[PDB]
């Protein structure tokens, strides 16, 4: 009926101009990403509020997503500005301070010396240049260049295979998380996730400050894909970072890891975001490459809850066009086929059997919408992963949840009061839906909800009715 | 299956008039009591009727009361000697005039026989044991030739397959009996000799004149009924497969397929179906049935029948209790052995239908202890019963009459409750009613099917899964 | 024409001149010699009268020798004598009474292998211990006979109709033939017509899925032996001409032989074939198709005439004798030749043939071939 | 899946002319060699053609040869300066007359451009990198305005979306190239610029004049082709999805769905489908592909494609071997992971079709080591290939040409054998051929699909299941 798949946009320099955050929202932004690798806390505060004003003004829900940097592992500065590391040369990467020199340059990752051992590979600038550790002589990691090429200030370094010992949250991240939690963000994404235990360190900080939001694990490393199931269960959502996965994994394995992660997320009613290398050409162009449009469309077809724009909106010259184009692709894929990859988990539990039954009933009776009452989102997220073409309307008393459900597939959320009785809950649904030009009296709707209000049995009720069938 | 699901109808007569015998039936399993208005004066019925109601109250078991209307009385008159023998090839006269019976000439009770019969029509006597053929009508007399010979005696039944019979489906006598039964307070009425869907209208005329309707059961006795099977099942509220009678007027080998087809047809439309006659007739004189009879009963059960019926076995027999116990024991045995009954083919398309199927699925998938259905007329319960789900099926109704009417519906126990004021109060009532009987306890999972806000214009439209007393404190 | 098969018992009542032939003409498919009655000479004379009748009419007729049976061993001393006699006499099958265990067949096989001649052994389901081992017995024996009268002596009477259904099902799942016997038309021992209750009972055996039904005293000692067979036939036909199908089978085929039989039926039905043709050396391939109770005519072709008699008791199967086949292509040409000699089917009519790889191959059934009659006729 | 199923097409050019390089491709996995008639003179092709045939014989691997016809050459002429710059808002003239190139005015190779162009038509240049709009046709000059600016050089491609282009599908030059290729002995021909199902007839005219037909592959390059997708897939023998070209004339977001739709359409009709353009273009300059490219390839495989095609990657690139090795490695990885492919909706209705599906079922159910199909033209094997069954699929044919033609069909290896004399002999041949391979041994179960008696009128009509050498001595 409208766009189902959700769009995440990154905020940066390019979205600071007059009424531009609002222009994004109007073009379709559902979640706004605050990237804490860049900007001062003040730039974020001002972006954060511009989103909230835009969300109020337009009426559209917009979640706010705090992206934590994780371990900053990159080159230091060169005195020259740049150099060239040709094959066979010896080079020293040091955890000490030094001036940028062809033969010797610093790294930001202070533990590199203690972690590196003879043999470990060291990749630079998205794996464009590759080195190998010969030995650790004090603060210096002595390497040999295996694949040559140009190198400059502050290029990324990847250490596949190496037993890296940084925690998932740096000291700097804890400050950023704390800031974001107080600022009022709706979700937090953790980078460099390697184990299901990594969520605990985010939860420590949340419980100290006394405020928890959904935590999104970013799938960037092989160790993450090695624990894919345990991670999807321990976190609240996942983000497939294809660029980063492509650096450390076989390139041919990556398209299958994407599909597998998306499937895994849907089986467990967790949201999945697909990020990186989406429409990167639109950083410089008003239109994408054919290859990019195809790639995006396959993310949609793979079953993804949301797709994410990075530089396309954060630094690009065509931020609106990027969002409009992502929308137009998502729509086109959806308008063409209902079908998404089938799920294999058979529902066994009261809440699961009911979610499936509700969808069946709704589809079989040609309902105009599927209404789900929810206190945390769980009940709606269980319906969303089915990719039913029924509009999916969440009704909740907790307004935070409306923002959190911005990143979940096909879902619009309405904020309503706490319900006093089941019959009152039906009356509320009528009231809320009739306010919208979309619905009128006579339209068939399916409601999923709680026995007597605030019951010990959670979701346990399916109710089919036409709007205002009992009004006179 | 935790209990007997299939229901048992028993006929009341001479054999059930002595001391606390109606009660003995009920305790043995009788779910519906049949009052057969071809025998007894109105006083015998009044006394039986009340004995059933007292038994029902005493035991706590629901017992429906079924008024069987006679329809056209078509049989031989009396013979002066008491009997004769009509041997093959002989000419014989069956007359609408009064006469004393002789071999050559005997009267019939069916006064229109002369004007209805035509050259060629077959005239079958004594459950089709002897067959004649009309050569012509000379005045009073229908002049026949014997095709299959055998003995004939006073007042033996006559069946006229193929013949353009012109009696109405409701005789003058039936209208009196119907009127009596309606006022007496019976819960259902069965019409004999049904040939067309229109036949129900003549019963409805009488009901609406007296101002009281009950479910009307079409008895499938004639070929013309099976010719209109679908239109009849839709127009009536239930059907009864009368096997003996169908066996006389159709090829005997076609009957087992007609039974299956009628039962199927009834289940597709959420109408009850009763299977009657040729059940355990040997038990009129014997304490045990023939193997062939046990097989017959079991096949009715397997065919998908809501209820099975005893006739002479309880109404005139010498072993009425044993007959009911035996029918029960067979029904149980068939059920305890397989869940499976013939699949239904109607795909549900309507809100009420989709919900009934969904409720059953949910109930079975979650291993619910019972499936509870609220209902004003039975419709919602009957839609679940036809599925032959092994979940106990508990109807909740405000109308007490319905509890008696649901006595003939498969697998169903009914509870009578107050009018509900709110949906949440309705859930609380279900808990209260179930807990009264020390079968359900706190924690047992049940599925409820019911009405949006109480007295909603959308009838049944709600499915609700809960464990008993999960919210009490 | 009739699909379900009829077994008739021979006795005093069928010794009249050309009465056996009258049975065969009325429909007898299997002739039962009951070795609890008669001298060996009465059997010899009946045996030959059947064989002459079978030749004369052209109709296949199996001969089933019924060992009386007799805690007791499975085979009495007397049975061993009767079995030995019957085997040499040339019977096509043996039925064993009082079967209680799957091991019981071994004692019959000992005797067969001593004399050097094996035929199918039919276990008679007469006792509770048999029903307790129903599956193991159906597997060890080659066929089963449901004796309802006898089961009714020791079992709850109401349980018997469900045991009948269960045994018939069990037999069909394992491609064994099942006969339903006892209490069929016993009234016709004294009457020219049966009770309604009896006609209904027979029809229920048919509908339950039975390969064959059996007459006992009705033909062996009755006064209306022909009428009994004619009436059983007329009923079986009438039941068949109505009902479409038989109780579904649930056993999933997993073996080469089984997967092919199911596939052949599917292909046949999907393509609207007029017939299902089976080549067979031992019967197995035909028996696998018969148990399906497919409404397709089922035509068996065999070189071994003993097998044509043995297939007489399998459902819906007509069997023809042909020569030993020299090559697969020759075998297809034979099927065309034989089918045109029936002149039953027409120019473009499809049939499906199931057969053996190269003739006398170690893989038994392993070939499906769809062809039109006279398609390679230029 | 036991080996690579999806097939690889490689284009031959300058980069594949060096020492034993065609052979190195074949060894790396090339199944079809594309001869592109937009580059090279007839002598370069003759030498490539023979190098392929020698390589095919030497390695034992089947290698098809594919003649790609240019179709209408629609592009810029030459510039005197060599290149220019067309900036937005400027007026420029593209002329069908001869001239040397200036900024203001340059010639086109497409001589009909004047007669075809009308006010409003768009003119896209160099893969749509620059866009113009026609203001008028003033004689030989098509006077345009630049809508999207950018650099332009000698001999750049132009696309004319929407414009009623009037060139036939076969130029005069193409007919010469087709004729050459047919005599040379190529196994298939691909036609560019296909717009209608009638376009195949013009190729068939030429084939029938020369007296030799091969499969004709329609290249899906234009919107009009996708508008007739079904009629085209039926009239041609195969299709090639050219995504780059479709991307210039169609909405970019629609292209991924057109690819999927064409692949599906081809499989439903047992026609091969090749997916071409922009597969691993980065490997023209690099020893490894972009992640986006590997993903794209893998999605073509998953979409259901019979074959994937390399263009510049092998024809002009610096890593031609690595390109084919990499394409192989991706195809394998996708396949080793899931045997699932998009389901088909085609229900088989015909004797030959029902049998093909039944054979597959039987094979899969019995866990056969291979499915052997006898075929005169390929049709029988192509009907099994589109099912994407994980059974090895072994074609047996007496026509050697078919082995080359089946090189582009999914999952299919072909064996060339003598004409069969008898069905039993044909089974013996299957054993003989398979036993030569160390892959098969005595005892392996295989399913054979074939013809009744050899040279029967009833096409495919026989399924035979056997273990290799079960009757051996």
């Amino acid at each position: 009926m409208t766009r189902r798949g959700k769009i995440v946009c990154t905020l940066g320099p390019a979205t600071q101009r007059d009424d531009l955050v609002r222009a994004l929202v109007e073009a379709g932004m559902d979640v706004a990403r605050m990237n804490f690798s860049h900007g001062d806390y003040d730039d974020h505060k001002v972006a954060y509020e511009r989103v909230r004003v835009a969300s109020d003004a337009t009426g559209r829900a917009v979640g706010v997503l705090a992206d934590l940097q994780g371990p900053k592992i990159r080159l230091g500065r060169f005195a020259s500005g740049a150099t060239h590391w040709a094959e066979g040369e010896t080079v020293r990467i040091t955890v000490g301070a030094c001036e940028g020199s062809h033969d010797r340059v610093s790294t930001t990752y202070k533990r590199l010396a203690q972690d590196a051992v003879a043999g470990d590979r060291v990749l630079v600038d998205d794996g464009k240049v590759a080195l190998v550790v010969d030995a650790v002589e004090g603060d210096d990691v002595v390497c040999t260049v295996v694949e040559g090429g140009p190198v400059s200030d502050n290029k990324g370094i990847s250490l596949p295979g190496m037993n890296v010992t940084a925690p998932a949250l740096s000291e700097k991240d804890i400050e950023d998380l704390t800031f974001a939690l107080n600022l009022g963000v709706d979700m937090v994404a953790l980078s460099f996730v390697r184990s299901p235990a990594d969520v605990e360190l985010v939860h420590e900080v949340m419980d100290r400050i006394g405020r928890r939001v959904p935590v999104i694990a970013k799938l960037e490393k092989p160790e993450a894909i090695d624990n894919l199931e345990a991670i999807v269960l321990a976190f609240d959502a996942v983000m497939v970072a294809r660029g980063d996965l492509g650096v450390e994994l076989p390139l041919e394995e990556v398209p299958l890891v994407q599909k597998r992660a998306i499937q895994m997320a849907r089986e467990n009613a967790k949201p999945v975001i697909v990020a990186t290398q989406m429409l990167d050409s639109m950083i410089e162009n008003s239109r994408p490459t054919r290859a990019e449009a195809s790639d995006v469309a396959n993310a949609v077809l793979d079953g993804a809850d949301a797709l994410m724009l990075s530089g396309e909106t954060s630094v690009g010259k065509y931020p609106l066009a990027a969002v409009r184009t992502m929308s137009r692709i998502i729509c086109a894929v959806e308008e063409n086929s209902t079908a998404a990859p089938p799920l294999t988990h058979i529902p066994r539990t009261k809440r699961g059997v009911i979610s499936y039954a509700a969808r069946d009933i709704g589809e079989r009776l040609d309902a105009k919408a599927l209404v789900a009452f929810t206190q945390s989102g769980d009940t709606v997220r269980r319906l969303a992963r089915l990719h039913t073409p029924l509009p999916l309307l969440a009704f909740t008393a907790w307004p935070e949840v409306r923002s959190q459900l911005a990143m979940t597939w096909g879902t619009e959320t309405f904020i309503v009061p706490k319900m006093q009785s089941t019959d009152g809950m039906i009356r509320q649904v009528d009231k809320s839906l009739l306010e919208l030009a979309r619905y009128k009296r006579g339209d068939l709707v399916v409601i999923v909800a709680g026995a007597p209000p605030g019951t010990v049995g959670s979701t346990n009720l399916i109710h089919v009715h036409r709007i205002g069938e009992d009004d006179v």
